[PDB]
């Protein structure tokens, strides 16, 4: 599909060396407990990442382009809803949701 076809362009480029020094915290799932966190599924009840978006779009598990975003957006979302403003994850997910928004907007 043209569109799932521009996300998996997108998703390309959210996980090129490009960004790697904000994106990195994003490729994998949060693994609470290793950080040293143990309330973080407390918090967030539906966890997303990266690679996940990538596994998916790999089964052709998205209807269309708006669930891929939904999925992104969950991402960056759980990052913001954990964490306070200043945190220095929550100014990484920002300048990697300013490339993902920027690059999803540009689409046909
Ligand atoms: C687990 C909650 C939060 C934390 O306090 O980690 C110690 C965490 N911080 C971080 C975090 C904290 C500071 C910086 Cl500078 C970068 C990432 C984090 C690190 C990782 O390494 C593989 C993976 C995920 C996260 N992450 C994401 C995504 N959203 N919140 C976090």
């Amino acid at each position: 599909s043209e569109q799932l076809k521009h996300c998996n362009g997108i998703l390309k480029e959210l996980l090129s060396k490009k960004h790697a020094a904000y994106a990195w915290p994003f490729y994998k799932p949060v693994d609470a407990s290793a950080l040293g966190v143990h309330d973080y599924h407390d918090i967030i009840k539906h966890p997303m990442d990266l690679s996940t978006v990538k596994r998916k779009m790999e089964n052709r598990d998205y209807r269309d382009a708006q669930e891929f975003a939904a999925d992104v957006r969950l991402m960056f979302s759980n990052c913001y809803k954990y964490n306070p403003p200043d945190h220095d994850v929550v100014a990484m997910a920002r300048k990697l949701q300013d490339v993902f928004e920027f690059r999803y907007a540009k689409m046909p």
